[PDB]
């Protein structure tokens, strides 16, 4: 059907905006703390605190695979990444400061993506 192409032709395009916006979130990672799923060798106790690990590499295969039906899926899986890291690791640490700093930067960037989302369609 042509009401599947349709489908097809906006999911692709929500894919590709939801690309522009993994990019800016990351770049607010410089130090790529969430680049890379943590390491089960390096962190082989991680899946007995974090049940839902979740990082941008991560983030962009599911991307890629058109795997986000919409913003709020995506937001999701943005959040865990900082909810995870906020857990795991103390106050007093740099991992826990770069997911501050994440949450308060990507802020700006998802106030202005759900606007697109709904202005867009
Ligand atoms: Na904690």
């Amino acid at each position: 059907s042509m009401e599947q192409v349709a489908m097809e032709l906006r999911l692709t395009e929500l894919t590709r905006l939801l690309r522009s916006v993994l990019d800016q979130l990351q770049d607010k990672d410089p130090a790529r703390i969430f680049a890379q799923p943590v390491s089960l060798k390096e962190v082989p106790d991680y899946l007995d605190h974090i049940k839902h690990p979740m990082d941008f590499a991560t983030m962009r295969k599911r991307l890629e695979a058109q795997g986000y039906k919409n913003l709020h899926e995506f937001e999701e899986d943005f959040d865990l990444i900082i909810d995870n890291c906020m857990k795991y690791n103390a106050r007093d640490t740099v991992f826990y400061r770069a997911a501050v700093r994440l949450r308060d930067q990507g802020g700006v960037v998802l106030r202005q993506a759900r606007r697109e989302v709904d202005s867009i369609g």
